[PDB]
């Protein structure tokens, strides 16, 4: 339950993603595969990189990481409303990746950790708790399909 002040914060803050997309995929993810090596495994195209230098030079990496956040923001754009951009991604996350929650809130841990170390004096506390607010909506939305969907998670 996020006010519509509270979409307004977050839809702002995502539309600072989206103008700078490259980087700030790149650093969520390698702030994820760093900070969890277990999560790399998942990526059949990633699981060969080692050393944060390698990830900093993979272009696929890149372009993966734009994948992600551009995915995240058709999700965060409905705000509450977002069923249909839900369903595709547990689809596919809980079918064939097998993604389970804790991951998804690995990755929501560097998404805000990448947004405030990108944005000094530029993101704060009401953009931080709106934004920790529809990641926890996310994650909560997407476990609820995985279970429907006879995934754990
Ligand atoms: C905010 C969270 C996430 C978003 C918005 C997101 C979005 C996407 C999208 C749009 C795709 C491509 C189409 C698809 O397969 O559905 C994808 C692929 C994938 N995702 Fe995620 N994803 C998220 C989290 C994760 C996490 C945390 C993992 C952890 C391992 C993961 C593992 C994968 C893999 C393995 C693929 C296929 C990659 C490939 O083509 O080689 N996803 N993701």
């Amino acid at each position: 339950g996020l006010s519509d002040g509270e979409w307004q914060q977050v839809l702002n803050v995502w539309g600072k993603v989206e103008a700078d997309i490259a980087g700030h995929g790149q650093e969520v993810l390698i702030r994820l595969f760093t900070g969890h090596p277990e999560t790399l495994e998942k990526f059949d195209k990633f699981k060969h990189l080692k050393t944060e230098a390698e990830m900093k030079a993979s272009e696929d990496l890149k372009k993966h990481g734009t994948v992600v956040l551009t995915a995240l923001g058709g999700i965060l754009k409905k705000k509450a409303a977002a069923e249909a951009e839900l369903k595709p991604l547990a689809q596919s996350h809980a079918t064939k990746h097998k993604i389970p929650i804790k991951y998804l809130e690995f990755i929501s841990d560097a998404i805000i950790h990448v947004l405030h170390s990108k944005h000094p004096g530029d993101f704060g506390a009401d953009a931080q708790g709106a934004m920790t607010k529809a990641l926890e909506l996310f994650r909560n939305d997407i476990a609820a399909k995985y279970k429907e969907l006879g995934f754990q998670g």
